[PDB]
DNA sequence: ATATGACGCT
DNA sequence: AGCGTCAT
């Protein structure tokens, strides 16, 4: 009926960083670019654990996660870049201040929520319409999208080479846009896409950086998007897009149901697709995944999500970590104490660096450790309350509240090992 | 032998 | 409060 939103109020996109580890890197050194690369971890253990792999070293097949000593194998030429350590652990320092370069321009243009360390929802729903009053209705030159994908297109009788591509479905789209109609959710999008190109230029140009962006009408789509032509590229999917996309989109593949959620949906329904949960009313939904879920898949699928963007850009907690994999988990009470401390050393720092910057300081220790055979990745929880920003205090007050869990008749020893200690800091309160 | 961060459920 | 899910 004339009653239906069909989810087009917002202009969100998603802008993530392509293999941006690796790119920090290469920015810094210049004998690393446009050659097979990777960003590795503790070189001792097999060359060092991947994390971050250039798109010519993705070429031969080398992935994260992925042994060093194995790249090699698959890619021969491989080039590696080792992280920072400091006080027996991975420091991530670098790559933490090359992405405040990336999210304070970001957010020149509009407000961002920062997901993670390479990348930002934009809600670019404002500074779209104030354009729509400032270009006037001037037409949109495909000029002004030059590293754009409009997905589904081109259609029809129309090429071979990727670019060609683009640009045909480009035209399709521009050629088919009703510009003397400012509330056409597709122009929007248009226009959005303008803005993100600016955005994006304006990071490489002050970076080195490149990225890649999806724009689309919510952050679930827009996410979806981005991945669809990196790198180096961004993508629009329209509203009119999404029955095309969805009818062989794999379910694992939209957020929130790459994991237990979306397997479920897969093993219930007997289905693959995005799409195919159209079928379902929003009851039935309810009524396998429950009252949220439900709704929530109802909507999604049909290309509506609610879900805004959230005004922030520094995160809620400040956390150090260490796993002790096999046998080097933590097995004397010395060695937890000591490592405790290297992680509280680092995250005083860290917490120090933030309340000068950020005008604000935490006010509560979080302290989680895993133990032995232990699959989850926390085995216990506990809390205190952090008063000073005191490395000694700090990783004194950690062992007191896990102290207990240690089961060991011997009190010079830990039993059962850890496998993981992970210092938290949250609760920021305005300073 | 897979360093962190956001969040939901009870 | 403490645990579970999802994610880069
Ligand atoms: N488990 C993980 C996942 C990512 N990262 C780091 C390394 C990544 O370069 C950076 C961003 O992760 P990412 O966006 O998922 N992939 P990356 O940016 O390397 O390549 P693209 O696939 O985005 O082009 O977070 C990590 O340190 N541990
Ligand atoms: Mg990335
Ligand atoms: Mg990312």
């Amino acid at each position: 009926g004339p009653h239906m939103a069909t989810g087009q109020d917002r202009v969100v996109a998603l802008v993530d960083m392509d293999c941006f580890f690796v790119q920090v890197e290469q920015r810094q050194n210049p004998h690393l670019r446009n050659k097979p690369c990777a960003v590795v971890q503790y070189k001792s253990w097999k060359g060092g654990g991947i994390i971050a792999v250039s798109y010519e070293a993705r070429a031969f097949g080398v992935t994260r996660s992925m042994w060093a000593d194995d790249a090699k194998k698959l890619c021969p030429d491989l080039l590696l870049a080792q992280v920072r350590e400091s006080r027996g652990k991975a420091n991530l320092t670098k790559y933490r201040e090359a992405s405040v370069e990336v999210m304070e321009i970001m957010s020149r243009f509009a407000v961002i929520e920062r997901a993670s360390i390479d990348e930002a929802y934009v809600d670019l729903t404002s500074a779209v319409q104030e354009r729509l009053q400032k270009l006037q209705g001037q037409p949109i030159s495909a000029d002004l999208l030059p590293s754009t994908y409009i997905e589904g297109l081109p259609q029809g009788p129309t090429t071979v080479q990727k670019e060609g591509m683009r640009k045909q479905g480009l035209f399709q789209w521009l050629d088919s846009l009703q510009i003397d109609n400012l509330t056409s959710p597709d122009l929007q999008l248009t226009v959005g896409a303008v803005i993100v190109e600016e955005m994006r230029a304006a990071i490489e140009r002050e970076t080195g950086f490149q990225c890649s962006a999806g724009i689309s009408h919510n952050k679930v789509l827009a996410k979806l998007a981005c991945g669809l032509n990196k790198p180096n590229r961004q993508t629009l999917v329209s509203h009119g897009s999404v029955p095309q996309l969805f009818s062989q989109m794999p379910i694992r593949k939209i957020r929130s149901l790459g994991g237990k959620l979306g397997a479920s949906v897969i093993e219930i329904l007997g289905i693959e697709y995005m799409g195919e949960l159209t079928q379902f009313t929003e009851s039935q939904l309810q009524s396998h995944f429950g009252e949220k879920n439900g709704s929530w898949l109802y909507a999604m699928c049909r290309g509506i999500e609610h879900d805004p963007v959230k005004p922030r850009q520094l995160p809620k907690t400040i956390g150090c970590s260490k796993n002790f994999p096999g046998k080097t988990a933590l097995a004397t009470r010395e060695q937890v104490q000591w490592w405790l401390l290297q992680l509280a050393q680092e995250l005083e720092e860290r917490l120090t660096k933030d309340r000068n910057d950020n005008d604000r300081v935490a006010t509560q220790l979080v302290v989680s450790i895993r133990v032995q055979g232990d699959k989850r990745l926390s085995s216990l929880r506990r809390c205190c309350a952090l008063t000073r920003y005191d490395a000694h205090k700090m990783s004194h007050d950690a062992f007191t509240v896990i102290k207990n869990c240690n089961t060991s008749g011997i009190q010079t020893e830990w039993s059962p090992p850890l496998t993981m200690l992970f210092l938290c800091a949250t609760k920021f309160s305005a300073s």
